Formats: C-alpha cells, sequence, structure tokens
C-alpha cells in the first residue's frame, strides 16, 4: 500500500518486545519501507492458499497471540536484510533490493517452513513438535538464504547439490543468530522444536550425529528419502563449516579455527562465484578452497583451515 512510514510495537512467539517498521493507511500494515523495496508480511488465516492478506491491524500494538508469529516473521527477516547487506554488501536476495515477502498462519498445526520459489511460508506448528516457527531467527534466516542460493548458484534441490543447498541455509542461519547476538549456538531451531524438551533441536552442526545425521563422508546416505537426503547428509557440510569457524580435532584430524567472519566471508564467495546448479561435496570444496586462496592467499592459514576441515569430513 501506499501510507506513512511508522514504528509499532508487539510482542513475538516467545514473549519478547520488539518494535517493527509499519505502514499506517487508515490501518497499521506489516510492511517494512526501510529496507529496499519493502518487507510484507502477510496472514494466510490457517489456510493453504498464498500469500493471504496484507498484514492489517488497527492501532499499531501487535500483542495478541495471533500476533506473535507475525510480529517475528516481519521482524527477522528484518535482521536477515541488514545482515547481507552489511556484511556481505548484497541488496535483498536478489542482489537487487527485491521485496521481501512472508506469509504466517499458513495452514493448520503445520510443523514446517519454507521457501516456495517467490515468498517464505511459517506454520504455527501443533505446538508439540513446533511452536510457530518464525520464532526461531536462524529459521528465518534459512528461509531467506534459501532465495538467495536460488538466484546465484542455483543448486538443484536434491542428492549433494540439494544437500549443499540446506547446509548453506543453516550454516547463513547461524550466522544470522550470532550476528543479532540473540542467544547464538551452533545448532538448527533450538528455540521453537519441542518446547516441551529443553536442550534439544533439529539438527546440530557442531555435532549432527547428536541426532543421527552423517558427519563423515563414509557415513553418507544413499536412498531416496528425503530428495536423496538433502537434510541427512547436510550433516557432513555443516560439519565441515563448523570446524573451519571453531576448529577441532575429528576422525583423527585436527583443524585450526578462523572464525565466524572468515567462515561466512568464504562460504558467501563460493556460493556466488564459484557453485553451479549441478556442484557435487568434492565440487564444494574445490570452491571453498579457491574462495580462500582469492581472498587469503594460497599459503594462507584459511585455505589450510579449509582444506583440513574437509579431510576431517572424508570430502575430496
Ligand atoms: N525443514 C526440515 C525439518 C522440519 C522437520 C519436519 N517438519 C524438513 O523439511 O524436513
Ligand atoms: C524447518 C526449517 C529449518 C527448514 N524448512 C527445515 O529444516
Ligand atoms: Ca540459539
Ligand atoms: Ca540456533
Ligand atoms: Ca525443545
Ligand atoms: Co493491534
Ligand atoms: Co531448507
Amino acid at each position: 500500500i501506499t501510507g506513512t512510514s511508522t514504528v509499532g510495537v508487539g510482542r513475538g512467539v516467545l514473549g519478547d518486545q520488539k518494535n517493527i517498521n509499519t505502514t499506517y493507511s487508515t490501518y497499521y500494515y506489516l510492511q517494512d519501507n526501510t529496507r529496499g523495496d519493502g518487507i510484507f508480511t502477510y496472514d494466510a488465516k490457517y489456510r493453504t492458499t498464498l500469500p493471504g492478506s496484507l498484514w492489517a491491524d488497527a492501532d499499531n500494538q501487535f500483542f495478541a497471540s495471533y500476533d506473535a508469529p507475525a510480529v517475528d516473521a516481519h521482524y527477522y527477516a528484518g535482521v536477515t536484510y541488514d545482515y547481507y547487506k552489511n556484511v556481505h554488501n548484497r541488496l535483498s536476495y536478489d542482489g537487487n533490493n527485491a521485496a521481501i515477502r512472508s506469509s504466517v498462519h499458513y495452514s493448520q498445526g503445520y510443523n514446517n517452513a519454507f521457501w516456495n520459489g517467490s515468498e517464505m511460508v511459517y506454520g504455527d506448528g501443533d505446538g508439540q513438535t513446533f511452536i510457530p516457527l518464525s520464532g526461531g531467527i536462524d529459521v528465518v534466516a534459512h528461509e531467506l538464504t534459501h532465495a538467495v542460493t536460488d538466484y546465484t548458484a542455483g543448486l538443484i534441490y536434491q542428492n549433494e547439490s540439494g544437500a549443499i543447498n540446506e547446509a548453506i541455509s543453516d550454516i547463513f542461519g547461524t550466522l544470522v543468530e550470532f550476528y543479532a547476538n540473540k542467544n547464538p549456538d551452533w545448532e538448527i531451531g533450538e528455540d521453537v522444536y519441542t518446547p516441551g524438551i529443553s536442550g534439544d533441536s533439529l539438527r546440530s552442526m557442531s555435532d549432527p550425529a547428536k541426532y543421527g545425521d552423517p558427519d563423515h563422508y563414509s557415513k553418507r546416505y544413499t536412498g531416496t528419502q528425503d530428495n536423496g537426503g538433502v537434510h541427512i547428509n547436510s550433516g557432513i557440510i555443516n560439519k565441515a563449516a563448523y570446524l573451519i569457524s571453531q576448529g577441532g580435532t575429528h576422525y583423527g584430524v585436527s583443524v585450526v579455527g578462523i572464525g565466524r567472519d572468515k567462515l561466512g566471508k568464504i562460504f558467501y564467495r563460493a556460493l556466488t562465484q564459484y557453485l553451479t546448479p549441478t556442484s557435487n561435496f568434492s565440487q564444494l570444496r574445490a570452491a571453498a578452497v579457491q574462495s580462500a586462496t582469492d581472498l587469503y592467499g594460497s599459503t594462507s592459514q584459511e585455505v589450510a583451515s579449509v582444506k583440513q576441515a574437509f579431510d576431517a569430513v572424508g570430502v575430496k
């Protein structure tokens, strides 16, 4: 809509208050004009037709329980846009400041969230396995990163390229979580998963095997479920990235950590310059090494760490 930019206040899924950017025109809408061509959040009203209605609110105050997921989807998309812009100099997912849209209250008891090729979609969860998915900043950034990949490497969603695509989304959702300093960790979805159980998460980058995902190439899944194990085999790549960043000894191989910032720089460069739709793990290793070489020099420690980390997960 056309209107006046303003700021409203509300409460997120976890109960935390935050300010959000709104647009006033008779109603207050969840439309943030401060970022690129705008961030817009929609109400899918428990249906599966998309996008639903642009979020309209009467008073610029979003404290109703039905508002919670919209507030977080709206806010976390802003943060993620900021991360890309500030950190990598990239304007929105297309690099051209494309509007960012998300719908919430998608379907009923839907335990998932996704990027559908045009926008983001978030379920409310069933209240047992998950609470509304947009309450996790790593979830929001994982989804938005899928847009980034679509517009850049374009990794197809199956087999190795598909696992790389998902790992990429976990790496970057985690770097975003550290960026916002929102109780950061190397776990995925900890904040919205199994409200009943503390301590767990959906996936672990630090120890994928903790939840039964592979942490070495020799353990890859080779069947057909999950599109050829996109969400399973991403653990091998997640582990590698954790090592590059944090360092460690894995399967006897020692890796000196080079930190998060360099991890992001390296991976972002690989994604945007070297990866292709059909790249496999071995190709990702080459890309990562080339990126680091570019950035830091072939005899750099950085290059060394990237090599070690892949060797440690068995990726040649
Ligand atoms: N995003 C993942 C994890 C969600 C867990 C199942 N709802 C998937 O599509 O498998
Ligand atoms: Ca966290
Ligand atoms: Ca996390
Ligand atoms: Ca839990
Ligand atoms: Co209100
Ligand atoms: Co994903």
